[PDB]
C-alpha cells in the first residue's frame, strides 16, 4: 500500500586482500570496489593516526590481520 | 599478500511496504524479513522518538515516504 524507508547504521568489518606495499590510496580504492564509497570521503585510521594516501601499509607497520578504522567525511 | 580488516559504521537504507495502521512490532517483523534483524534487537526511531511496539505508524504521524532510523541493541 505505502512505502517507508529505514536508515540503518551498524558496525561492520570488511575483509580486504592487500600487499604490504599497497598505498593507502590503493586501499581506499579497494574499499570503494567493495562498499561503493568514493575514496575522497574515506578517512582511514590506524593506531590513532590518520593514514596518508601516498604511504604504504608497511610505512605504518600494518601487518596481516591488522584492523583499520574507517570514518566517512560528513 | 595479506588479509586486513577495516571496521566501519555502515549506512544501509531499506524500503518497506506497509499500511498506516501497521503496528511498530509488525514493522520490525518486516525489517527482520529483509535484513534478518530480530525485532527485540532493533531500536527503531522516528523524528528522534523511539517507537513503541504496540503503537501504529499513524500514531506517530508516519506518512508515505517517511524515513525512520534504526540502530541495533542487545
Amino acid at each position: 500500500s505505502m512505502q517507508i524507508f529505514v536508515k540503518t547504521l551498524t558496525v561492520k568489518t570488511i575483509t580486504l586482500e592487500v600487499e604490504p606495499s599497497d598505498t593507502i590510496e590503493n586501499v581506499k580504492a579497494k574499499i570503494q570496489d567493495k562498499e561503493g564509497i568514493p575514496p575522497d570521503q574515506q578517512r582511514l585510521i590506524f593506531a590513532g593516526k590518520q593514514l596518508e594516501d601516498g604511504r604504504t601499509l608497511s610505512d605504518y607497520n600494518i601487518q596481516k590481520e591488522s584492523t583499520l578504522h574507517l570514518v566517512l567525511r560528513l
